[PDB]
């Protein structure tokens, strides 16, 4: 059967970025790591096996990999080495990824728009948009 996650499965590559440095400053990321991470052009591979979704990111900055079930909280080590409690849910056809640590929170939304996968990262008043195309 078909699922709302179907539209996300596959391999994706970063094509544009807006406000990422501001977002990283909200996370408390330092000057040198902002420079290095901001240069990266990540590729992401999204796949599904039964109820388990896997989101694997490979880049010249860091490589990350999470596997999860919608709605079930998990431990995640972010690219910038935060140790966070994460939950990913569907809100309609949008994957909503909330990361919580030290009393703080950031939300990452992934949506399909035209032939793109658009990742929005929000921390306090800062919104970053990261557009990916199929690789
Ligand atoms: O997974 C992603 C994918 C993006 O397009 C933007 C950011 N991150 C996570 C992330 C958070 C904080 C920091 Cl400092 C860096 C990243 C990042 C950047 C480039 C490659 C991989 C991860």
């Amino acid at each position: 059967g078909s699922h709302m996650c179907d539209a996300f499965v596959g391999t994706w590559k970063l094509v544009s970025s807006e406000n990422f440095d501001d977002y990283m400053k909200e996370l408390g990321v330092g000057f040198a790591t902002r420079k290095v991470a901001g240069m990266a052009k990540p590729n992401t591979i999204i796949s599904v096996n039964g109820d388990v979704i896997t989101l694997k990111t490979e880049s010249t900055f860091k490589n990350t990999e999470i596997s999860f079930i919608l709605g079930q909280e998990f431990d995640e080590v972010t690219a910038d080495d935060r140790k966070v409690k994460s939950t990913i849910t569907l809100d309609g056809g949008v994957l909503v990824h909330v990361q919580k640590w030290d009393g703080k929170s950031t939300t990452l939304k992934r949506k399909r728009e035209d032939d793109k996968l658009v990742l929005e990262l929000v921390m306090k008043g800062v919104t970053c948009t990261r557009v990916y195309e199929r690789a």
